[PDB]
């Protein structure tokens, strides 16, 4: 019988070279980044819910070790790990490869993991629950990873629980939701992707009772009409959205005392090199590239502040929310240390009750609502 | 603050304007910034109840509403006309259900029926649809025409104006009609919509004669000719069916009302020119399927409530005592009628009488003028519908003949050049007014868009793709799968031949559609469902644990650029097509000096180019600093779970003498790489090197050569498997398998039930089996001497050094070959110098050989030296010499 399946799928796998790809028919092509899959099965399950059935959904993990003395254990190893998968039941493809670090092996990965037109578009990373008592060298390794998976157009997904990632353990979305509501933050417009994830989670029967709610920022002086033209685009996509809200007050300044939570809490990263050239502060960072020099904390300190003013008024709506979606605020490489992208990440989702996810496509349309 | 949020980042908030696709207002288009900005550094309008609503219920109703429906309710009583009704509203109900929901999805653009199937099923079925409906709707204009004309003909001769005779004189009136139609359509969709709104008020007055008329107390001679008014006796004599006749079945009833009560998509065939057709054809069709319904029911209701079954009609018929004799009750209103009930003889009554709806109204002409207004309106929405139906197909360019009917003249659109191609067909048709051979196949052609429409709908739904996403939620695929059956299975009973005809004619259009290709891509649950189907049976094999009796030789193909290398993969694909996994490999250094969609249309491109080649493999390329960190990315990654490569199929390198050592380097360390991931190596050496398309030598036939197999080596049998499945082919029938096995005379037969005879068993069946027991004999000296030659130039003369001496030389020059070595491995060296001189001589006509690879010890092996063996292996062989070395198991 084992003849007759591969055959069923590499002929099938051969006749999707033909189709071409439409915006109609696009699929989030996801590549978790779960390790040992045991060791983290929160993250798979949420990405199998909404990939069960709908989508591809690949496993990696990065080994570190010679190969002679990983090959062995790699095949004895793989089969187990594919074994628990289907004994949890998701239809996911583990695959490991070898690298010096856990960046060459992801790298290594999204480029070449994949067959046809079955290959990861998203990449869905978990959150570094510990990124500020680890060595700054794995927060950089971190940040570039982030980076790299934009240099390839992968959509990035950053998950981050209260709990922490790590019979098979039983983790709060293999529960019902129920009532619970979904907040949407789409801020920023990323081509659709921010709203597609949970489109298709509610689609799940596990998601269809919860009421998902929309937020978009406005002015206070138009809030009517906005709420009309962005209750109109989510019509036009036919999302089967309820909800829109606008949030004119996400540019006042953050409060006193919050704000200088997020300065404490980059105190140690800092660098302390806002009097001197770029071309002189290079010396100092060739050790130390995630050290934050002065002068790039000035220009972002509208962008750090919006981020902490953003936690304010996620705190105060989505308090009791099922799930949390926030837009994910891109970086650019050579002006944000990763340090700095770090603090974003942590004070975007932080102090609430967070099933969050920080979201973020590739500038490329995934919703239409014009049928060729 | 109090500014439009998106002002102080360079970062754009959602808009309308960032998805919109047509010529959005603005004079621009706010388009989002590309991921590589914010990354890196450096014309009327019709509403619903005007469009859909009015439209499709006047195509609904028509002559047999008027002419046929009280026969149809006399001939099978009350009760059981309202079931045939309630079925055909039942199809027809989810029909429109099925047509709703295809429609909420995208914005249904001009085109009509047409459009929404081509854009939901798929370009092929779509393209032979668009071009069933156009026809049908085009003779559809003539049989309601020839309908109406037939009407007025017969009011005509009731007042003695014969002109030429029953025949032949309606092609008059009917052409003077579909004049008129033709010019009032080509006027303009405001005067068409007017017409019809025309029209529609003229049934109205229709039925409201009719329905006022019913209710006055009945004349002399309306209660002669059966007309009685409402009564209890009447109504519950009328509840129970009276077969009479050769169309006393009840089959013949439901198959003559069922194609007048179809025309339910006149509302959305015009859906270019409607103000929002995604909230106005689903619920614009539901009510006017009610409507009509509604209508029905009542006029069937009413009507055999007050005209009795059978009716003399003459004036004497009085009752008076003793005269005559009654049956039933209907002298109670004193009349007789048994003189005819037992002759069965005078024409009067609901079953004898057409025209009895006529009479039971207020007044014959009103009647008539609704007659008029039905067949005219459903002829108008006909050309309608079929004009832009063709011109949406002619606009599609699917077909190679229809091109210039798709352009329209003057301003919206106005498909002038379709209105007048229809019009020509219409009147061509009607001047034969011989239709009742040809309207069964028309109504077959209908109810083969209907099943179409409806397996659209329930494709789409059972794909579940993330782009369908309907706002009508009122529908099941299960009902849309009903639907489509029943409209098959209905369209066979009807009539057998013609659905027989209707079929063939639809496979023809769509084979010919498949067979044309068209290029055009519009998204389609086809298309999702072939990628569904390639997830789940991707997946289940990867559910399938592992084992020997499925191994499977998988190759990963270094070929670069697929257009370059097309020998090596022609090899590739003779042996592993319908066999294996084939994944072509390509390693881009560069600095690759693009953004990804560059990389991406490449990799489409180069994919496009290998499915044109007829090949079934994957293109999959990467982006290393060297070409041997590529080849390991792609070994470590390639794949997809089980379906991974097992084998490294890669070129000669026949320049490595003159080019930087570095180059030999890393060409040895890829292969060693491969060995050492437990990669079964394969090389394809080519006398003239692996550099529309190109021809190959692995194309053409090779009839009876001979295919040489020098085994030297227990790798698996990977050596021998290859030209094993490379000589089951078609192209390697008549070649004969002369594996040379490396062994001895005695063990002709040892190896041979080892694998010669166990390839009796392994069914390889080797007919020859040429021992070779002179490979360790001394090699000429010319030879030996080309061999030294060869390395001399990589000379590094450590041997007059230590060993630890001999390690610091090569911190930075490993490619160089130490004379220690030499001397360390002399026996291998001139080893190979002669199986080479055994190779030449023995194998020389042969059509392909194969040899089994040599493999130093990395460290104890330079590179430069094994390299040079692999040069000196394979010199000056005429065939494709393909050096093989298998992974070490057992591959059958
Ligand atoms: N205009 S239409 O395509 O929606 C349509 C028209 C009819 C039609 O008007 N109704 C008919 O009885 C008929 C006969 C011949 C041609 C056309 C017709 C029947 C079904 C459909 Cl789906």
């Amino acid at each position: 019988v084992q003849a007759g399946s591969y055959n069923l799928a590499l002929s099938y796998s051969v006749g999707l070279n033909e189709v071409e790809d439409h915006i109609k028919n696009y699929r989030p092509q996801c590549l978790v980044l779960t390790g040992p899959p045991n060791f983290r099965p929160a993250l798979v399950d949420f990405v199998g819910t909404f990939t069960r059935n709908l989508s591809l959904m690949i496993c990696g993990h990065v080994l570190i070790g010679p190969h002679k003395q990983r090959m062995p254990e790699l095949q004895l190893i793989a089969n187990g790990h594919t074994k628990w998968l289907n004994k949890r039941k998701i239809k996911a493809f583990y695959s490991d490869v070898i690298a010096e670090d856990l960046r060459r092996g992801v790298q290594i990965l999204m480029q070449a993991a994949g067959l046809g037109r079955m290959k990861p578009n998203i990449l869905v990373v978990g959150f570094k629950k510990n990124w500020q008592s680890a060595h700054p060298a794995t927060v950089e390794d971190y940040i570039g990873i982030l980076h790299d998976a934009f240099d390839f157009n992968y959509g990035v997904c950053v998950m981050r629980m209260r709990e922490g990632l790590n019979e098979q353990a039983t983790t709060i979305f293999q529960s019902e939701q129920g009532k619970k509501t979904i907040d949407i933050y789409w801020l920023f417009d990323d081509g659709g992707l921010t709203l597609l994830i949970p489109y298709l989670l509610g689609r799940k029967r596990r998601w269809s009772k919860c009421k998902i709610r929309v937020f978009v920022g406005g002015q206070i002086n138009r809030m009517d009409q906005e709420r009309k033209a962005i209750i109109s685009l989510l019509s036009k996509f036919r999302l089967g959205f309820h909800e829109v809200h606008i949030l004119p007050d996400i540019n006042q300044n953050p409060r006193a005392e919050h704000t200088k939570r997020f300065e404490d809490m980059i105190a140690p990263f800092r660098l302390n090199d806002g009097f001197k050239d770029e071309a002189t502060v290079n010396e100092m960072r060739r050790d130390c590239p995630w050290k934050i020099s002065d002068e790039e904390i000035t220009k972002n300190r509208v962008k750090s502040l919006r981020q902490v003013r953003l936690n304010e008024i996620v705190l105060d709506y989505s308090r009791d929310a099922a799930l949390i979606v926030i837009t994910l605020p891109i970086g650019r490489k050579g002006k944000c240390p990763s340090s700095l992208y770090m603090a974003w990440l942590e004070t975007l989702s932080q102090d609430l009750r967070p099933p969050v996810i920080l979201i973020r496509g590739n500038q490329e349309n995934v919703l239409t609502f014009y049928c060729q």
